[PDB]
């Protein structure tokens, strides 16, 4: 129960909603009189039972430095439990990818830096898998980015993300979140497109049953498209690692011009 890892209500002060569970911007008061940027987001909890059992891995979370990876600043309580992570004001990558494709919004994304937000998030996943986490809902919409426009996994601790095996179970392997970051692979190669166009969510498991995958994106690399491809093999077993993973897609970046 020694959890230096809850932070004083008083220390943190709200503001507009970001996103919606929801999510408010705020100020967290810092330990050096400094106060910081933050978005809080409201965990609503049934608290018929046991708000504790989930200190838990928060605290864990807590230990976790890795620069794709974001990072947990703690936890306070209004009983509403609040997760305090730090604010990026470039916001989540798959509005990003959308807004590249608006004039006034950030340019035409070249492939480079595409296949480097695959890389980043491949990274902040090896780092995770390293660590036996699961993530559970690895999508574009929760990958985030830092000021210095690196990617961050976030949301760890949907259909169309899930895999196979997944579905007909309940059950989430690391090889199941390999599954979510070839889709990941796939909004971000496709600009922001919606996975399975045609397919409705009712229509997923036996669309994936019959062996149907993604549909390989019109500019994409045979090569991007085969590594994302092995991430949806029907055995999770013949899906490759995120370590595997990064260094495919760390060797195809360096193996283009700048
Ligand atoms: N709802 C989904 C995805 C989006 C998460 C909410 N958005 C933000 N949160 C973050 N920080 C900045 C933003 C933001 O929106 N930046 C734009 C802005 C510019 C300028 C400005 F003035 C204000 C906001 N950190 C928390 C990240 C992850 C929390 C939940 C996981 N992901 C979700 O649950
Ligand atoms: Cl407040
Ligand atoms: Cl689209
Ligand atoms: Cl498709």
């Amino acid at each position: 129960k020694l959890e230096d890892v809850v932070i004083d209500r008083n220390l943190l002060i709200l503001g507009k909603i970001l996103g919606e569970g929801s999510v408010m911007e705020g100020n967290l008061k810092q330990e050096d009189g400094t106060s910081l940027k933050v978005a809080v987001k409201t965990m609503k909890l049934d608290n018929s039972s046991q708000i504790e059992e989930f200190l838990s891995e928060a605290a864990c979370m807590k230990d976790f430095s890795h620069p794709n990876v974001i990072r947990l600043l703690g936890v306070c309580i209004e009983p509403k439990p609040m997760v305090i992570l730090p604010f990026m004001k470039y916001g989540d990558l798959h509005t990003y990818l959308l807004y590249s494709r608006l004039e006034t919004g950030p340019k035409h994304i070249p492939l480079q830096t595409l296949l480097k937000f695959m890389v980043d998030i491949a990274l902040g996943m090896e780092y995770l898998s390293n660590r036996n986490f699961l993530h559970r809902d690895l999508a574009a919409r929760n990958c985030m980015l830092r000021d210095d426009m690196t990617v961050c996994v976030a949301d760890f601790g949907p259909v169309k993300w899930i895999a196979i095996e997944s579905l007909a179970d309940r059950v989430y392997t690391s090889k199941s979140d390999v599954w979510a970051f070839g889709v990941t692979m796939w909004e971000i190669a496709t600009r922001g497109m919606t996975p399975y166009p045609g397919v409705q969510n009712h229509e997923m498991y036996d669309y994936l049953l019959h062996g149907h995958r993604l549909k390989q994106p019109e500019d994409c690399l045979d090569e991007l498209y085969e590594i994302m491809y092995s991430c949806w093999r029907t055995d999770p077993l013949d899906r490759p690692t995120f370590s595997v993973l990064r260094l495919q897609l760390e060797k195809l970046l360096e193996s283009l011009p700048d």
